[PDB]
Formats: structure tokens, C-alpha cells, sequence
């Protein structure tokens, strides 16, 4: 089989089905002893909780779920009624993480789409009936997150005060994304230093909030 099902299955036997926080720890523990895996992991993810807690966003999209860690860990701090949406390119991946929020019981809260962003973004309004975001995680292509952002907005997706949040802006790095959204107006940015999910390896996520045109 692949990494990401034995990820899967570990959770299955290591875990308690509808309990999120059991879920995460292992996955964190899998990818600590066994394999390591792209998962936002822990460190990363104390950061991704503080600022979820702090907006309680109403919908969040994210771009990237590989095996759902980080759906999950979004997901189980989210209000009653709030909503994510989250993207993964790969089908298997896809699947992995569908089934991975039915095991945490979050399947309710979470639609997770098997595509590539730069076709399903212009899809968000009218198949998925998004007005705007409130919240966005990018951790998908680091290569996409510049057009993706600029994409997000052409389709009128971003709002005054809606919280992009990026992984990996060091390690693998979005050196693009970053000089451009910490050089425009149409952003307030703050960088959180971190390590990379389950290394002695700086990396961090930067916050970029939107200001309107
Ligand atoms: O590649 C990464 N993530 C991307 C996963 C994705 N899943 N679906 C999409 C998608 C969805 C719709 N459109 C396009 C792409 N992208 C990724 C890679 C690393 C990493 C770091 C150091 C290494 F040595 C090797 C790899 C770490 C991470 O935290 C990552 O997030
Ligand atoms: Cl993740
Ligand atoms: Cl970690
Ligand atoms: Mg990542």
C-alpha cells in the first residue's frame, strides 16, 4: 500500500472514532515513528488553533488537505453551522481524507473536492454557493499560492478582513507569495516561525489579512 494508507489505517487502530483530538495525536505520532509525512503537524498546528480560535470563521477554504490533519484540526474548533471547504489534487489523497473526517466525526462540517484549485476556485460561487471567505489555508502547490490568491480575488472570494494563512513560506517556500503579499497595501502580514511537521527544521506560516482593493 502507500504512506498515506497506512496513515489511515493507524488511525483507525490507534484512535477513537468521533474523537478529532485523538485522531491528531495519532497521526502525529505515526509520522513521528514511522514515517514522516507532509502533514501540517503539531508545532504548525498550535499556531493554525490560536488563529481559528481567534476569527471563528464562519467558512473557511482550504487548498491542499492531503490525508486531512489539518481539516481535521480546523474542523474541531469550528462553531456550530460554520463550514469548511478543502481541496486535494490527488484522488487517493482525496479519499483518504474523506474517509479520515468520517472516523473524527466531522464529515458534517467539511466538503472536501478532488481537483486541481485553478479550476475548482471558479467554481466556488455557483456549484458550492460561496458568497465570500472568511478564512482561507493555503497548503497545496507552493508554486500556486501567489496565482491561486490573485485568482481568489478576480472571482470576488476575499472580503475586507478575510485571513488568508500559509504554510511552508520557508521550507519548501513561497518566496513569490511572499514578496508579494508583504509588499502590497491590499494585505496586513505577520509571519509565525515554526519547525517543519516533525523536524528540527525552521519554517513558519504567514498570516496575510485583506484589506479590499
Ligand atoms: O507539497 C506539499 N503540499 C501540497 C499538497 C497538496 N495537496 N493537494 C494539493 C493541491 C490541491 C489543488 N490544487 C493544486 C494542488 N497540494 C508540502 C510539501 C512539504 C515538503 C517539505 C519538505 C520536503 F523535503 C518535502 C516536502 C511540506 C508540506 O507541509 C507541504 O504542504
Ligand atoms: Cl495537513
Ligand atoms: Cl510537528
Ligand atoms: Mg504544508
Amino acid at each position: 500500500d502507500t504512506k498515506e494508507q497506512r496513515i489511515l489505517r493507524y488511525v483507525q487502530q490507534n484512535a477513537k472514532p468521533g474523537d478529532p483530538q485523538s485522531v491528531l495525536e495519532a497521526i502525529d505520532t505515526y509520522c513521528t515513528q514511522k514515517e514522516w509525512a507532509m502533514n501540517v503537524g503539531d508545532a504548525k498546528g498550535q499556531i493554525m488553533d490560536a488563529v481559528i480560535r481567534e476569527y471563528s470563521p464562519s467558512l473557511v477554504l482550504e487548498l491542499g488537505a492531503y490525508c486531512g490533519y489539518s481539516a481535521v484540526r480546523m474542523a474541531r474548533l469550528l462553531q456550530p453551522g460554520a463550514r469548511l471547504l478543502t481541496m486535494e489534487i490527488n484522488p487517493d489523497c482525496a479519499a483518504i481524507t474523506q474517509q479520515m473526517l468520517n472516523f473524527a466525526g466531522l464529515q458534517d462540517k467539511v466538503t472536501i473536492l478532488n481537483g486541481a484549485s485553478q479550476d475548482l476556485i471558479p467554481q466556488l460561487k455557483k456549484k458550492y454557493d460561496v458568497d465570500t471567505l472568511d478564512m482561507v489555508f493555503l497548503d497545496h502547490w507552493k508554486d500556486r499560492y501567489l496565482p491561486d490568491t490573485l485568482l481568489l480575488e478576480k472571482c470576488g472570494l476575499l472580503r475586507k478582513g478575510t485571513v488568508l494563512l500559509a504554510d511552508n513560506v520557508i521550507v519548501p517556500g513561497t518566496p513569490d507569495f511572499l514578496a508579494y503579499v508583504r509588499g502590497s497595501s491590499s494585505f496586513e502580514c505577520t509571519h509565525y516561525s515554526s519547525y517543519l511537521e516533525y523536524m528540527k527544521v525552521v519554517d513558519g506560516l504567514e498570516k496575510a489579512i485583506y484589506q479590499g482593493p
